């Protein structure tokens, strides 16, 4: 990762995970006055559908969407970014609740490191 | 409430909410076999979005929007209906995700109302 220090601007459920990719690629996070780099998070979306029927539901499909725009120094660079990630819902006997939460954490993380992944190739392109 | 034994498949984190304004209007909830009607949702939608900006979100704006369907034994009966709730939120100094989790719960809640109130009027439209 080139250009290493970020600022993540809302998109607080994802600020965790971003933070870790950051790290990862050996970037730091910071406040937004000592960093060089903003990426600011402009809509985060959790849709749950219902997939598979068979008047009683069996399977739900999960849409995990994320647009985030990076910034440098208060310009915009590049193009807004969207993200999403995909995954089917099936409960057996569990904590129904419990699942589908962890499934959206599963997926929280995938699109951290789809983003971190995208910054780590925005300079080249 | 008319014709009130209810079963709700899907919607799981709708369940409570409704199932309490369902007891509220006179109804029951039973299982898919020893119910009359059947309330499908067939998608729950969690949009958070950027609102007020000022590089430096101040606001988000949060929509809720749940799709569901009744059903009398097997059979469609009237229009598919949507609900949706909208809300502003804005932290102060707090638990800035403990915060938006109560808010999707008050709307939540919410929704629940309305869906529970158009069922009371469906059917006499």
């Amino acid at each position: 990762l080139t250009y290493r220090s970020w600022h993540i601007e809302g998109g607080q459920a994802l600020q965790f995970p971003l933070e870790t990719a950051l790290y990862q690629a050996s970037g730091r996070v910071d406040d937004a006055a000592g960093a060089q780099m903003t990426l600011r998070i402009d809509s985060v979306s959790q849709n749950k559908e219902t997939y598979t029927v068979t008047a009683v539901i069996n399977e739900y499909l999960l849409i995990l969407t994320v647009e985030a725009q990076v910034l440098k120094r208060g310009e915009p660079v590049g193009k807004p970014m969207t993200v999403s990630v995909r995954r089917v819902l099936a409960y057996a006997d569990l904590g129904k609740q419990e699942e589908e939460a962890a499934l959206w954490a599963e997926m929280r993380q995938d699109a951290a490191e789809q983003i971190v992944r995208r910054l780590t190739f925005l300079k080249a392109e």
